C-alpha cells in the first residue's frame, strides 16, 4: 500500500522525540500533540511522561 | 480477515501502558519490547522514560 508510507512517518517522529527526552532533554517539544486520532493519543502520552520527568527533577 | 486490523491493537496497548506509567505506575511493564520493527522501537523508548522516572525518584 503506497498510502502506508505516509502513515509510517509520524511513527518515526514520535520515536525520535521520545529518545531525545529519555536521554535528559526535558525541553524537547513532542510533535503531533494536537492530533485527535490514534497517533494524536500516542503523542499526548509522550508529553505526559515529559511532564513527570521535569517535575521529578524540579 | 483484514491484516491492517492487527496493526491498531499494539498502538492501543502502547498508549495505555504509557498512561499507566505517567499516572504514577513506576513498575508498569511496557509491551512489545521484543519487536525490532517501528513498533518495537516505540516500545523501547517508553521503557527508557519509565526507567528515568524510577531513577528520578531514587
Amino acid at each position: 500500500g503506497s498510502h502506508m508510507s505516509t502513515i509510517t512517518r509520524p511513527i518515526i517522529e514520535l520515536s525520535n522525540t521520545a529518545d531525545k527526552i529519555a536521554e535528559g532533554n526535558l525541553e524537547a517539544e513532542v510533535p503531533h500533540q494536537n492530533r485527535a486520532d490514534e497517533i494524536g493519543i500516542l503523542a499526548k502520552s509522550i508529553e505526559r511522561l515529559r511532564r513527570s520527568l521535569k517535575v521529578a527533577m524540579e
